[PDB]
């Protein structure tokens, strides 16, 4: 009864292929035609112990964009349809995680209502050839086929690579908390208003 | 074939219903609880031509605010059954409208990706009951489930009742727009990648 | 059944004679002895498609004040008398018009409600012979006794002709939409309260 | 042949009669549904000798804003009947008058043409239950119908029922002296051009 | 051996009575004449899993002060003596949690030494019927009669029933913490002095 | 009687093939050797209706721009032809269209005389590989050789992709209302003067 989402997602300008495993054990499993992304998907992996399993293939002679989006759309989809009802869980998760002098604070409520608070500064335009506009769009999508609360709030950091980096590793470990059972809960639904809802 | 959406909506806290038209004659019949909101919806079926039936109940004790929001979530998801593949629609919507020295503009794409884009400066705390922060929540909320890129820019205004009240009228007409048929498109989806979706 | 209004003033300064119809042609036929007001009229119906005929001499030897504030006064009760109770009408109108480095958003509500909203900044004196302070009275006047919102807001522009031009040109085609006929109306008042007066 | 003015306005909204005596002995006799205004009405009366009668419902379980706007309308209209050709009147009144610590400054013009400068700085949102928002609405309602040129200049105050107040006191001093009939004028219309009109 | 707390507390101006169980499953019972806060006392049953059990009477004609000091003195009375000495318990709490765009930091520590840091901004007055300074009031009386050192921290929020909801939820968690069993403590008092002491 | 325009442009540096419909369908043909600006064409096909047939070669190893320059040049010219003596046109355009958070107006005149009004504020220097510089110099070649008064602004927006693109579907719209057969103007020429002439 381990929570397994996936999805199958195409358009003209791509074709992406996401299974994920809230239950895992940290199996990296990511290509998305975007090196950067892949490396940021094993993070998650790696510091959520989620299991991820990505395919993309996209119109990346025009730029990243379409493929970062349409990647994050399918990941948020794949964490929904694991999700189910959400009995049970911590539905919460916070955590604030360094690399070297970047620090990066992450929280988030799996509360079926899509927002972002962002408010990264990083001071590249590309990170080897990733385009950094593309992390907020990352996220921003990622939190609309979920239904999350997500804020992402810049502490310290320099380096490009290490502030989106610290992100994941934030990011993950807070995602890891949220979807985890709470000991607690006997299963119920942990809301006040008796259920959690994208709608 | 007029497209019809209805959904009915029921947590602890509140119960609602709604049917929407969105090639209706303008009929009327809004009875959430919340006065001002119903006075803000016979806009939208007045000025937009919707036929907009609600039903609310709630725990407007405590405040507007759950029903309120429950409220544009269930419109918000009666607007996206409605819509369906969105084939042969104009797509998007403009209108700057005014109520005496209130100006507001609205803009909007039925693109599948919520977004809100809100600048009101509304000066008073209460219209009649009405918690004037509502407004915004009621938008928001009415995005994340209808999928649609929504901008509302204040150009002018002091009354507060006027500055929500041509908002409204802004934005019927403005859905209004972007739900009609496109006389050109040949029932064609008014899309480069071939796909409009919430996902 | 075009509709066609039509006005005699006369005071001890002015004599005005106005015959407007809205469901016009485009015939122009304003001499009002105030020759750039004249070329004004000109783009109403060139490009509103009014069928715009004024007559008015005055006392222009004082300056063109009373004679323009006259004409516009007249022009809104053409406009009103033509326009009637209102029925099966757009209503609302929404223009943003260009010329060259000048660009002009107009709005406008027929709602009886005499309104101006006006930020143009004209910024010489004098375009001929015509007194630039002018088109701002030319503007009140007209609302008022048309019973009309009207919002003109200057976006760009540095040569006064093309300012005040473009202006025209934008109220112009907001006006010919307001008044045209909104083809799903069916006749009904455009109204929530069910009427629309200057009283 | 006291002056008399007598108005029945009736919408989807709101239900209004109003009659008014400009020669009156200061009959008050208002109830608008909203008691604050109804306590401004009686200063109208008491403090302009005009005789007001007013009877107000409406849908002020949405606001009192309709309500508010609809009696000021009226008021505006008799006004207009009641003072017909404007023949051997003052005209212009001008009075500032005080309420403890408030002071307010307001002249007016019996002009035909309508006009509100308005520049109170009310420091509280509701003086009871009555939205302070609505006293600049009822002065434009009223300069709209009635064809005056109004300014109301604060010149001090703090308490906001004394600001209001001492507004309704000093506006009902200059419309008598308006209203009341010049002794030299000869029954002459007191205008260089032949003629007061709203058109 | 479930920790119970239980207090009646009784002046001339409220009568209240408090039972907490720290141990709990989240039973929610919260009935203070304040639905806000009955509604916010509901989230720390909730997210918190206390059972809370809370019943008030008192002077609301005058306002909410008196019975939102009151209930949370008991409620501070009745944490007291179900920590008892504090034997093998985490003693500090720390978490942050959004809801939508609002997002609070709590901190706390079971001290036995009373301190409120507090930097909530609340936008507006009333939420509901409920005083938005009374937050403040709430959480102070708290930590004196608990003997708690609590920070709260504002990181993001608009809304204030968000930010005020948010504010409880992180509160809830950092207490629940706080509260539970640390399993390596061994039963020792988690302090360098030997004692934690409200003296 | 589909109004077509066709220009083929060769200097030592490119070569340039335009076909383009103004009463298409939004057959989308375009490719130029700059992949970002292909895609920027099928918005203006897949918006505009337009058929829009484009083949580029160049010095791209140069850089982007002298194919970029000549292909708007050539864009331009081909409108023009289309476009012939302008009789029985709409002529001007106004539209507002967002992607995502970005918001983009546009408005335009098909006057015959060249004006570029443009404020994008693009906050990155490539998207994938386009210098986006060039979006500017796109728009100002185009206007230049169809004679066209062209306003863009920036309303809101901050990934540079969005950025461009909703400005070219804000131009698409834009354009094709411009293009559009006014239905009451007879076949006239929509100016005062009698003509629009790129001279
Ligand atoms: O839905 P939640 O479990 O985060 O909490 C219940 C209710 O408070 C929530 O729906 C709410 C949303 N906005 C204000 N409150
Ligand atoms: O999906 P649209 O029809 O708005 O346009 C196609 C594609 O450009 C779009 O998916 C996109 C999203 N972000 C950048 N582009
Ligand atoms: O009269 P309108 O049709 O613009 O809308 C009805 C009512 O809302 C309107 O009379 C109003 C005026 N001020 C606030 N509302
Ligand atoms: O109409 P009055 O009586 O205020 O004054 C005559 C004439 O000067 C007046 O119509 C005018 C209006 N604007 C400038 N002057
Ligand atoms: O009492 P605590 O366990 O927080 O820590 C022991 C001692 O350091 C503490 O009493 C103290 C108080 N102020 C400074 N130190
Ligand atoms: O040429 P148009 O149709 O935009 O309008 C006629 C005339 O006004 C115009 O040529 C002009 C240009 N500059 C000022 N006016
Ligand atoms: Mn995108
Ligand atoms: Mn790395
Ligand atoms: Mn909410
Ligand atoms: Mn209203
Ligand atoms: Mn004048
Ligand atoms: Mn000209
Ligand atoms: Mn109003
Ligand atoms: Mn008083
Ligand atoms: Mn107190
Ligand atoms: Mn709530
Ligand atoms: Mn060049
Ligand atoms: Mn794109």
């Amino acid at each position: 009864s381990a929570r397994i989402g996936e999805v199958k997602r195409e358009t003209k300008q791509t074709n992406v292929s996401v299974k994920i495993n809230l239950d895992g054990h940290g199996v990296s499993d990511s290509s998305t035609g975007i090196p950067f992304l892949d490396h940021m998907l094993d993070q998650l992996a790696s510091h959520g112990l989620f299991d991820v399993h990505v395919r993309a293939t996209g119109d990346t002679h025009i730029d990243d964009h379409h493929t970062n989006e349409d990647v994050a759309l399918a990941i948020g989809t794949a964490l929904l349809k694991a999700l189910g009802e959400r009995k049970g869980i911590n539905r919460f998760g916070d955590f604030t995680a360094p690399l070297d002098e970047a620090l990066i604070h992450v929280s988030l409520d799996l509360s079926g209502r899509p927002y972002l608070g962002y408010n990264l500064e990083i001071p590249t335009q590309r990170v080897g050839t990733y385009d950094t506009q593309l992390v907020e769009h990352f996220f921003q999508s990622l939190v609309n086929t979920s239904g999350m609360t997500l804020h992402i709030r810049q502490l310290a950091g320099k380096n490009s690579h290490h502030i989106i980096e610290a992100t994941f590793k934030a990011f993950a470990r807070a995602l890891r908390q949220a979807t985890e059972s709470d000991p607690r809960r006997g299963g119920t639904i942990p809301s006040s208003k008796g259920v959690l809802s994208r709608s």
